[PDB]
C-alpha cells in the first residue's frame, strides 16, 4: 500500500484545479468515472485494500461539519417540517419495497428481508452538488435551510433503520422496531452527552486563554463520542457524532472567542476531502472486479420506483404541513441527489447475499444518472423562481 | 481493536488538564503514561498492537512543523554554525560505538555492527522541552535560534545513516555513497514539490480562492512523502522534511488568507505529538516480550550519554571562535533526547532474541534525561 495512497493525491490535484479553471463552465472529481477508469483496466487488488469497516470511520468527520454548520435560521422556522420529514425515511422504505418487490418477480414471470434492506439503503439523500449550487448564488434561503435540515436527518435514520432490517428473525417485527429506537435514542443520548460534557468545561474554567489547548481538547472529546459506540456496542455510530448539533449550539458559543474560526477550518478541512468518499464511488465500478459482476437488467424496476417513490411521499408530507404557506412551489425542487452516504451501506459485508452484490451494481449506476441533476440545477432554478 | 483507541484519548484529555494546571508549578504530561499501564496491568497485546510502519506514518506531521516553524532569521547569521553539526551525528556515533563496544565485551568476562546501530540512533536530539521553556521566558533568541537549528537536522540525519550501516556488511565506501546518495536525492525530489507548489501560487491567481490552495499545499506536501517511499527512495522523514523552502516562498508569495491557517493546521497535527511521547509506556509496560530483557547494561551506556554530549560539541563549538556566544551557552546544549529515536528501536524489534536489549535501554534513557529536563530553568539563571 506505498503508491495505492499517491495515486488518491495525485488525480486531487486535477479535482482541485478543475473547480477553478473550470469555474464558469456549463458543467469534479465525479467526471473521471468514464474515462479515468477504462485507461488502468489492464495494482487493482491494491487499490481495493479499501476496508468496508475503515470506510465508516473516516465518514463521521463528514458528517460532524454538517451538523457543525448549523446557522441556527430554522430552530423555528422550518424545524417541525424536518422533523416531519423523519418519517420520510419510512415512507421511501415502505413505498421502495411495494413496486421492486414485483420488480425480480415478474423477472421470473430468494427472500422478502432484503427487499426492506434495499429500500431503507436508497433512503439516503445528500445533495452537496445542489447545496453548493444553492449558497454560491446566496438566494432562497428558505429553501437552503429546510432541504439542508432534511438531507442530514434522512441518512442519519436510515443507518439506524436498515440494521434492524439486517437483523430481523422471526411476533419478532417489535424486536427490530425496539433495536431502532434503543439505538437512535441511545446514540442522541450519548452523543448529545459528550457535547454537554465539553460545553460545559469550557464555560466555567477559564480555559480559554490556550486557543491550542481548547482546540485539541475539542476535537478529542467529540471523537471520543463517536469511539465510544463501538466500545460499547451500540450501532449507529455515524449517528452518534451526528448529533453534535448541540456541540455547535453551546460549546461554540460559551467562551472560545478565538477558535470559532478555527473550528471550522480544520473541520472543514477534513470535508474538503468528501472528494476521496466521491473518488471511492467510480473506484469499486471499476477495481472491485466481483462486486460489479452481474450487473443485471433490474434497473429499469429500480428507475421508474426510485423516482416515483419520492414522488408520491413528498406532497402528501407537505399536503399535511399545509394544513396546520410553503409558496406552494418547493416540493418540486426537494428531489435532488440520492445520498452520499448511501453507497457505504452497499458494501456492507459485500457478499452476505448473492443479490448483495447487485444492489451495490444499482447503486453504483444511479450514482451515474441522478448526477445530471446536480449538474441542470442552473436551469431548473430559473424555471421556477 | 474498536476499544483500544478510546483509552488513548481519556488519557490524552488529561494531558490538557496537566498542561491546564502547570502555570507556575516548579514542573510534564510523561506521568500518566506510566500510571495507566499499572492500572490495566494490576486489553494487554491489543492496547499495544501499534504497528511498527504505521508509526512512521504518523510521525510526519511532527517533522513538517519543525521545518515549516522557521523563522528565517538564521540563514544569514548562523547559518554556517548550524551546518557545522552535521558531523555531530557521525562524531556523536564515533565515540558512542567505542564506549558501548567495551560496554559487553568487559561483562562477557553478537558484532561490533551491532554497536553501529545504538550508535547513529543515539544522535538523534530533539528537546522539545528546552525550546518551550525559551519561547515562554522569552530570553536568549540567539541561543534559541541555534538550538532549534541542530536538533531538527541531526534527526533526519540519523534516520537515513542508520539505514545504511544496518545493510552494510573495502563495503564501507559504497554505504557512504548510499547514505550520501539518500540524502542528496531527499534534498531533490523533497524540494521538487515544494518549487511546484511554489511556482503554482505565484503565477496563477489563488489568492480569491483560499479554500482551494490549502488543500493543495497539503496534497502537494503529503505527496512528497508518498513519492519517496514509493520510488524505493528511503529516508522518507527526511524528504519531508526537505519541504522547508516551502516558508521560504510559498509561505510568502500569494495566499494573504491561509498564511496563519496553513500554520495552525500541521501545528495541530503536531500537537498531537503525545502520542509519540505516550507509545513509550504503552510498550514499556505491556509488551512483555520486549522489554522483560532490561539487562545490568545501563551504566555502560549512562557514562557514554554525558560524554557523547560533551567530547564532540566543546571541540566543534571552539573552532566556530575563529571565524564571543559569552562562555555561557556553551555549556548549556547538553539538553534533552526528543522523541524521534523510539522508532528506529522498534524497527520490527526482533533483529535477534537478545539484541532487543537496546529497545529496552533506550526506554530508560528517555526517563533519566526528561528529570534532567525538568530542572532546566535552574540551569538558565545559573548561566545567564
Amino acid at each position: 500500500e506505498l503508491l495505492v495512497f499517491n495515486f488518491l493525491l495525485i488525480l486531487t490535484i486535477l479535482t482541485i484545479w478543475l473547480f477553478k479553471n473550470h469555474r464558469f463552465r456549463f458543467l469534479g472529481a465525479m467526471v473521471y468515472g468514464l474515462i479515468m477508469g477504462l485507461i488502468l483496466r489492464y495494482i487493482l487488488e491494491k487499490m481495493t485494500f479499501d476496508p468496508e469497516i475503515f470506510f465508516n470511520v473516516l465518514l463521521p468527520p463528514i458528517i460532524f461539519h454538517a451538523g457543525y454548520s448549523l446557522k441556527k435560521r430554522h430552530f423555528f422556522q422550518n424545524l417541525g417540517s424536518i422533523l416531519t420529514y423523519a418519517f420520510l425515511g419510512t415512507a421511501i422504505s415502505c413505498i421502495v419495497i411495494g413496486l421492486i418487490m414485483y420488480g425480480f418477480v415478474k423477472a421470473m414471470v430468494f427472500h422478502f428481508t432484503d427487499c426492506l434492506f434495499f429500500g431503507s439503503l436508497m433512503s439516503a439523500t445528500d445533495p452537496v452538488t445542489v447545496l453548493a449550487i444553492f449558497h454560491e448564488l446566496h438566494v432562497d434561503p428558505d429553501l437552503y435551510t429546510l432541504l439542508f435540515g432534511e438531507s442530514v436527518l434522512n441518512d442519519a435514520v436510515a443507518i439506524v433503520l436498515t440494521y434492524s432490517i439486517s437483523i430481523y428473525s422471526p411476533a419478532a417485527f417489535f424486536q427490530s422496531v425496539g433495536n431502532f429506537l434503543g439505538i437512535f435514542a441511545g446514540s442522541f443520548a450519548m452523543g448529545s452527552a459528550y457535547a454537554v460534557v465539553t460545553a460545559l468545561l469550557t464555560k466555567f474554567t477559564k480555559l480559554c486563554e490556550f486557543p491550542m489547548l481548547e482546540t485539541g481538547l475539542f476535537f478529542l472529546l467529540s471523537w471520543s463520542a463517536f469511539l465510544s459506540a463501538e466500545a460499547a456496542g451500540l450501532t449507529g455510530i455515524v449517528a452518534v457524532l451526528f448529533c453534535g448539533v448541540t456541540q455547535a449550539h453551546y460549546t461554540y458559543n460559551n467562551l472560545s472567542l478565538d477558535s470559532k474560526m478555527r473550528t471550522k477550518q480544520l473541520f472543514e478541512f477534513m470535508n474538503f476531502l468528501a472528494e476521496n468518499v466521491i473518488f471511492c464511488y467510480m473506484g469499486l465500478a471499476l477495481f472491485t472486479f466481483q462486486n460489479h459482476i452481474f450487473n443485471a437488467l433490474f434497473i429499469l424496476g429500480a428507475f421508474l420506483a426510485i423516482f416515483v417513490a419520492r414522488a408520491c411521499n413528498i406532497y402528501p408530507l407537505s399536503f399535511l404541513l399545509n394544513l396546520g404557506p410553503w409558496n406552494f412551489q418547493h416540493m418540486m425542487m426537494f428531489s435532488g441527489l440520492r445520498g452520499a452516504i448511501a453507497f457505504a451501506l452497499a458494501i456492507r459485508d459485500t457478499e452476505s447475499q448473492p443479490k448483495q452484490m447487485m444492489f451495490s451494481t444499482t447503486l453504483l449506476l444511479v450514482f451515474f444518472t441522478v448526477w445530471v441533476f446536480g449538474g441542470g440545477t442552473t436551469g431548473e432554478n430559473l424555471y421556477f423562481q
